[PDB]
């Protein structure tokens, strides 16, 4: 008995390394992992500078990936305390999955990142989590499971793994915390499944 | 000295009527009112079953409408406790206005709608309010100003004007609350501007 | 094996009947249930209109009751979008349990009530949930499991079971939704403990 | 015309110094400032290690203080994403002010404190703000008014002034941000009161 973890994310920066690090932790805990991204929604003018080169290997998410999953790791870089327009759009397309209660009972964990110290590390996850209540999905926080969560001065908190700053490079603390989120969501996904 | 009020919304159903009632209530309070909508962002395979005819007279919003406004009435029907992808994507494009503090200090009020009694009437507004914090915009709730806010059994509350049901038409008490929200945003925007 | 379910609540009104109905539903799902209340924190001159004559058979909560439980049903009447001062003060005493990670991993479901239609049926649960993030407790919503959650126009919703009005008597919809929340928390608690 | 600013807070540590700085910034903006704290609600057992002597100069808040004020700076150290039980209990006693619409239309700003880097610096403010919706009070965020709000690596942010760590002493960045919040609430307070 092995859970299917879907690591879903919007973004092209440090959120990509966060998604891969979560999936790494989920694999080491013993789970089938699929890392998927959402379609871009910003008008054409914004899309010219978007670095698709570092995400060309990561496939676009289908609704079949949602059905395939026993557990979810949904993420987005903060956009003023909320998830990005890209991810929100895709979550709006899951209306058929809602009418049929496909995702009901399945666990979900949330991850984000912000440029400044307190610019959407906690609130973004709390606002994202409203989605879980409507779908009947159990929210899985990481809390203070590993010592690194007490010790971190950069990214990551009880609400979920994060990244501090604009650059795409995760430090040691942020990597340990992200992998732990992979573990925690696997453990709960295994409990509900098996 | 009269303030400009922008009523900005996503949607096609009952949300349009709420927008117009917020607009009307703001004109009665003596404000220059523009009702604008956002660019649709859903994949074309999910618009079916999306009527663009109800929004023919309502033109798309521009970024100059944002600096024009002295107050805001940002709205969206609920999409599982959050604003819709359409509104969220537009608010992402306001990153141009962010760094140079264009919207700083300007009032904002929020409104939504939900088909079920407790399925996004409150939380959608609280999750929408985060935007105001990052931009330095002051949040204007309705509270319990008019007696209709205690009396309402269908749509409307202290957080903002709502509509109950999956239908288009909105009832008497729902209409009055929306006007009061338009009044409230006008009163606060005038206070900040004319000071 | 059967899970231990603690139904913890502040209140004296209809939140008591909601607490009992959740406990009733939890034990039908096959759980060991203890219903407890929290100590009052209000200054004495505000305890005037409080009827202690109705919550005399429900014992105060201890910190080892928290240790006893495999799952939780935490509830409070809305106090302006947040929980009541009594429940909040109790949760502040659980600092030692946080430090030692006693409640880590345990499921938790939230419930509330409000006298007015959109006066804290959704937001109160959302603000209560932050507690669970800091403790690493998995949050259990009810969503739209039973068809009663679509059909209800009074109390109860996806965020948790609620009551509309000031009176104590719950209606048929509200009682079924509260019973379902007890069933849900039990199902999740059984999965984490035994499975 | 001069606005009255009430700085209301729970706590005994670095939250107190945050309250004084917001008071100072409001005074420099040109307002009468009353700094008040709330009654303790924690049971005797959990009052073993509390320095009351740090707050003995600051009087307890009364319901008259809420009527007096034209603007509010309400704060509390984070208690698992929410305000402390002491502040929550006092706010529950303001039920008469709610029924009389005393605070309706008045501006309110929020501030908090957390030991860990993302352990309630911004959610505490978002949770506290629900109070303002029910009372019809208008919320005043600080956003990114001063350049220090971009720069800070310790405490402070768009949601409100904060302190990072279990230390009591605030660093330079934090005092600048706290004083700014006091300036920010005063500006809105006199705009609502005086202008019309």
């Amino acid at each position: 008995c092995k859970p299917n973890i879907l690591v879903l994310f919007y973004g092209y920066g440090s959120i990509v390394e966060l998604a891969k690090e979560i999936g790494k932790g989920a694999e080491e805990a013993g789970a089938e992992v699929k890392i998927r991204r959402v379609r871009e929604t910003l008008p054409p003018e914004f899309q010219s500078r978007i670095p698709f080169d570092k995400v060309k290997d990561i496939p676009e998410v289908t609704l079949d990936d949602m059905r395939w999953a026993d557990g979810f790791a949904i993420g987005s870089p903060t956009r003023y305390g909320n998830m990005a327009g890209g991810l929100k759009t895709f979550l709006d397309t899951t209306a058929i999955l809602w009418k049929d209660n496909v995702l009901y009972g399945k666990p979900v964990t949330f991850f984000t990142e912000a440029s400044t110290v307190h610019g959407g590390h906690e609130t973004t996850i709390l606002t994202m989590s409203t989605y879980a209540y409507h779908f009947g999905m159990i929210i899985v926080p990481i809390g203070y499971g590993i010592p690194e969560l007490f010790q971190t001065t950069t990214g990551g908190g009880p609400y979920g793994a994060t990244h501090l700053g604009s650059k795409e490079e995760l430090d040691e603390m942020e990597r340990k915390i992200a992998r732990f989120q992979g573990k925690r969501i696997t453990e709960v996904a295994k409990a509900i499944k098996c």
